[PDB]
C-alpha cells in the first residue's frame, strides 16, 4: 500500500521484469529504467519491456537499450509503473495472473491491480516515486542515473511549465541536477529534436483546425494517409495538442490521431480549469485535470470525433455557475 | 565592486532611479521589479523605469505598471541592471555622470559603465543576482515578489532548458516556488499567448528558412512589409529563433527581423559549442555563449544578411 512495503518486496526478490506502458513517454522510459538500474546495482537479476516501440528522441539516452519489446525471462516479480490499468502495458497484462505483481504509479483512477500497489497521485510523476524508492534502497545515483531520473519529473511537467510543477518538483529537480543530472541533454533531445517534416504536417493540422464556443474549444485531426503523405509518425505529431492549447484564448485542445490504421487516440489538454481527465475517464481512458487521453480501435474518425467532441461540448457547458 | 558594496551603495541612497534596457525581456522585467519592491520594503523610494514600450505579454503580471517610460523624478542614486552598455538603456545613459550609478549584470561584455560595477557572467540570468541583493538586504518575500523573480530566471534559461541551467539555478527556481513563486503562471503568459496570426507569420519564416552546413546552420528573415501584411509586430516573432534552433541537427539558428522600418535585428541562438556572443559582438552587439544578438539602424536588409551570414560561417569554421 505504502512506499515501505514495496521497498521491502523489492528487496525480498532476485529476477525481476520492470514494465511500462504501452504508447511510452518521458516518464515511463525514466521510471522505468531509473528503476531497472537501481535494481542492477544491488545485485538483482532484472529486464525492462514496454510492449511498444521507443520513440526517436530517447535514442541517445543512456541505457535506452535495456527496454525491451519481447524479452526472454522468467520472473519471480513483475513491476508495473506508470500504468494506471492492466490494459496499458498490452502483452504483459497476460503475466498478472502467473507472476506475483507491484504496481507503482501516480494516476488517480489506477485500479491497484497488482499484489501491492502503491499509488500516490499527490506526485507529477511516476520517476519521483522511484527516485524515493531508490533512495530508500540505498541506490548510489552517478549522473547518468540522475540524468535518468530527472527525465520524468521535466517531461511530465512540460519542463517546469504546467500546472503540477509544485514545490516538491522543484526540489526534485535541484537534487537531482545536484547528482549531475544532464538537464541540458534531457531538453535538448526532446524538445530540440524536431524533424522538420513535423512543421508540414502541423501546418495541415492548422488547417483542418475547427473551433468551438467563441475560440475557446480547439480541435483537429490527422488521419492515417496524412501522416503517410507527410512522411511521419505518431512521434511525429507529440508536441502538437500542447501547441493548439498555446493559442490564445483557447481552453481545451483536442487532437485526434490515427496511428496505425485503424487505431486513433485522442489528446486533451486545457488551460485554466477544465478537468479533461474527467472527460477521458468517462469515454474509457484517463490521464490529469489539464492532460488526458483515450484509444480507439476498429472505430472510424468519422464517429469518434462527433462521440468525443459532444461529450466534451456537454461537460464543458456543465462547468459554468 | 562585489555584491557586498552595492549592497553597501543601496543602503546609503533613499531616492533610487532602477533602470533595465530597451527592447525588454524577462530578465529585464524580472530584475527591474524585483529589486525596486526589495528596495521599497527597506523605506525608500524608488521608481522603475525602461526607455521602451512593455511587452504584452508581461501586462497581467504584479506591480508592472510600475515600470514607467518618463518617469519625472530627482534619483539620488540610479541602478542599471541587465545591461551591458550605456547605449542599452537609452535615453537614461544621459544621467550617467550626473547621479552615482550602479551596475548589475551578468554580460561579459558588460562596459563596467557605473561608478560601482558588480558584473558576475557566471549567473544565467540577473535574477539570481537581485535575488541575492534583496537577501543580503534583509526583505521578505511574498508569493508576489517571489513570482517577479522566478521570471527572469525562468525566461533566460529557456524555461530550464539552455545549457546556462546549471545547479544554482534549479535552486533559486526551488527557493522561489517554495516562497510561492507561481510558475505556472509565469509560462501561461509567456508562453500560452500566441495570435493566430503568428502561425501564419511563422509560416512565412519557414518558407525563406534556409539551412547551411549539412543542417547545422539555419536561418531566415522577416522583412518590415511581411510584418505589416501578417498584422504582426516584433513582440509576435519573440519565440521564433528558438523554433528555428529545435529543428533536429541544427547547432545554430539565426533570424533577420526588420521592425520598424530601417531598424534591423539580428537574433542568434546555439545549442552544443558554437560561442554566438564572439559573432555578435564582433558585429557590434553581445549577449551569451548560447544567445546573442545585435541592432542594425538605417542598414538595408539586402545587404546585411549575405555579411551577417559570412561572419557567422567564417567564426564556425574556425570554432571547428
Ligand atoms: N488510461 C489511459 N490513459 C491515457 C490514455 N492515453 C492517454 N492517457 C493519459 O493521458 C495523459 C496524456 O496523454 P497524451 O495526450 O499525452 O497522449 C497520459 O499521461 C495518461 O495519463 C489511454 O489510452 N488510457
Ligand atoms: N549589446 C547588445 N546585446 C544585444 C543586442 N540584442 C541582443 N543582445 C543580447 O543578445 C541576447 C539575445 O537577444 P535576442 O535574440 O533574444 O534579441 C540578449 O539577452 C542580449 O544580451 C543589442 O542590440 N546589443
Ligand atoms: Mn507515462
Ligand atoms: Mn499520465
Ligand atoms: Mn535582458
Ligand atoms: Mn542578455
Amino acid at each position: 500500500s505504502g512506499m515501505d512495503e514495496i521497498v521491502k518486496v523489492l528487496s525480498q526478490h532476485d529476477r525481476i521484469l520492470v514494465v511500462g506502458h504501452i504508447m511510452p513517454d518521458g516518464d515511463c522510459v525514466s521510471s522505468v529504467l531509473s528503476l531497472t538500474l537501481g535494481l542492477e546495482k544491488l545485485g538483482k537479476e532484472v529486464k525492462a519491456a514496454v510492449d511498444y516501440k521507443i520513440p526517436y528522441v530517447f535514442e541517445k539516452f543512456p541505457y535506452i537499450d535495456k527496454i525491451e519489446e519481447n524479452p526472454n525471462f522468467d520472473p519471480e516479480l513483475l513491476v508495473v509503473v506508470n500504468a494506471s490499468s492492466p490494459d496499458r502495458i498490452g502483452k504483459f497484462q497476460d503475466l498478472l495472473d502467473k507472476v506475483p505483481s507491484v504496481v507503482i504509479d501516480h494516476h488517480s483512477t489506477n485500479t491497484n491491480f497488482g499484489n501491492w500497489n502503491w499509488v500516490d497521485p499527490s506526485f507529477a510523476a511516476t520517476a519521483q516515486m522511484i527516485f524515493r524508492i531508490n533512495k530508500a534502497l540505498g541506490v548510489e545515483y552517478d549522473s547518468n542515473l540522475a540524468t535518468l531520473n530527472y527525465l520524468g519529473i521535466a517531461t511530465n511537467t512540460g519542463f517546469f511549465r504546467h500546472s503540477n510543477a509544485d514545490v516538491r518538483v522543484f526540489e526534485d529537480a535541484y537534487k537531482l541536477v545536484k547528482m549531475g543530472a544532464d538537464a541540458h541533454f534531457v531538453a535538448k533531445e526532446i524538445l530540440e529534436n524536431k524533424r522538420f517534416e513535423q512543421f508540414k504536417l502541423f501546418a495541415e493540422v492548422l488547417e483542418r483546425l475547427q473551433l468551438l464556443e467563441n475560440g475557446k474549444i480547439a480541435y483537429s485531426y490527422i488521419d492515417y494517409d496524412t501522416y503517410l503523405r507527410h512522411n511521419c509518425t505518431d512521434e511525429d505529431s507529440a508536441g502538437f495538442v500542447g501547441e493548439l492549447r498555446s493559442i490564445r484564448g483557447v481552453e481545451v485542445a483536442v487532437l485526434f490521431m490515427e496511428f496505425p490504421r485503424g487505431k486513433i487516440h485522442v489528446s486533451m489538454r486545457s488551460k485554466d480549469w477544465f478537468n479533461v481527465n474527467e472527460v477521458a475517464f468517462e469515454l474509457g481512458g484517463g490521464g490529469h485535470p489539464r492532460a488526458a487521453g483515450v484509444t480507439f480501435e476498429g472505430k472510424k474518425i468519422e464517429e469518434v470525433i462527433p462521440r468525443v467532441i459532444n461529450h466534451l461540448l456537454k461537460k464543458f457547458k456543465e462547468g459554468v455557475e
